[PDB]
């Protein structure tokens, strides 16, 4: 990992944690890293950041635990949140995964 031994999801969640109860903008997430991680503060330009953005985006598109929140608006203005049913602290009242036997 470019920042250290922390995992993407470790730091992604920390970023998201700054406004976790609502939404965090995908660009804010990048800004979080750039601000809190010195290495990323060195990578804020388009080509400087694109690769590590691709890394975050790669994981965002692999883990279904990350999900996009619907907002009616086109363009790059997208924002996403971590799936409440895939994060600890609060388990769903109704068991979606109840194991039907």
């Amino acid at each position: 990992n470019p920042w250290g031994a922390e995992s993407y999801s470790d730091l992604i969640a920390k970023a998201l944690k700054s406004t976790f109860d609502g939404r965090m903008r995908l660009n804010e997430i990048y800004n979080w890293f750039a601000s809190n991680v010195p290495y990323f503060g060195n990578r804020t330009s388009q080509e400087q950041s694109a690769g590590w953005k691709n890394s975050i985006r790669h994981n965002l598109s692999l883990h279904s635990r990350f999900m996009r929140i619907q907002n009616e608006g086109a363009g790059k203005s997208s924002w996403w949140v971590i799936n409440p049913d895939a994060k600890p602290g609060r388990n769903p009242r109704r068991q979606r995964s109840a194991t039907l036997e």
